[PDB]
């Protein structure tokens, strides 16, 4: 009924969502990486920061990983 005892797991946390139920949503250790600038993605799509490529790796697509540094071509 609520966040208490729940493990999400990896890059995940618990989060009350606006029905009142607990979610596990994606919500990826940002101080964790050292890269702080923008990051080009597999997908071909520049990033903004690398953390916002987790999430989105996290959230729909797993196969998602920085190809280079830097905004992409």
């Amino acid at each position: 009924e609520t966040c208490e005892n729940v493990d999400c797991g990896p890059g995940k946390k618990c989060r009350m969502n606006k029905k009142n139920k607990p979610r596990c949503v994606c919500a990826p250790d940002c101080s964790n990486i050292t890269w702080k600038g923008p990051v080009c993605g597999l997908d071909g799509k520049t990033y903004r920061n690398e953390c916002a490529l987790l999430k989105a790796r996290c959230k729909e697509q797993p196969e998602l990983e920085v190809q280079y540094q830097g905004k992409c071509k």
